[PDB]
RNA sequence: GCGUGAGCCCGGGUCGAACGGCCUCUAGUGCAGAUCUUGGUGGUAGUAGCAAAUACUUCAAUGAGAACUUGAAGGACCGAAG
């Protein structure tokens, strides 16, 4: 029974994600793996992602993406009028040198 | 419906201002072709394709609608015979 307005902390790995990838592609692609990460870990669909993960993801260049990287996922009501979904994850990168040996944890203020 | 036939006449619909039969006269008088002329339109076909010049990403604003509008941030290139 899992209340809609909730934020976990995940590790994902995304080196197994972007394995094989074009080079020119990385970083665009482990955007779009965290978009599907969040979908698939929320059922919310509509995903945000925090300018300060998306520095951390582009932090090494286009190809240098991180093999773990460690998130904080908040879904939350979308108060919006117009709105087609009544909930929307908001993702941003957790204050860790590195994301190693984390589970994934319930976080609350 | 008539004529072997070229064709002729009528019914119905559309339409809107002229037209026809008979005897003579006259000709720029009869089209499937000419890689014919001009114009229009097909199959091909939603097909060939839209692949040089390293490359885009996040949030926000605008807007009916945003990859190719703008602001900020990041990542890049041209690299002083630019
Ligand atoms: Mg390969
Ligand atoms: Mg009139
Ligand atoms: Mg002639
Ligand atoms: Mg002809
Ligand atoms: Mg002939
Ligand atoms: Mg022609
Ligand atoms: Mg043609
Ligand atoms: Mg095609
Ligand atoms: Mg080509
Ligand atoms: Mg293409
Ligand atoms: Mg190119
Ligand atoms: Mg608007
Ligand atoms: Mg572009
Ligand atoms: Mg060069
Ligand atoms: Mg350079
Ligand atoms: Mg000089």
């Amino acid at each position: 029974a899992i209340a809609d307005v909730v934020a976990r902390e995940y590790t994902i790995h995304l080196h197994k994600r972007l394995h094989g990838v074009t080079f020119k592609k990385r970083a665009p692609r482990a955007i779009k793996e965290i978009k599907k990460f969040a979908q698939k870990a929320m059922g919310t669909s509509d995903v945000r992602l925090d300018p300060q993960l998306n520095k951390k993801v582009w932090e090494q260049g286009i190809k240098g993406v991180p093999f773990r990287i460690r998130v904080r996922i908040s879904r939350r009501r979308n108060d919006e009028e117009g709105a087609k979904e009544k909930l929307y994850s908001y993702v941003q990168a957790v204050n860790v040198k590195n994301p190693k040996g984390l589970l994934t944890s319930v976080v609350e203020e």
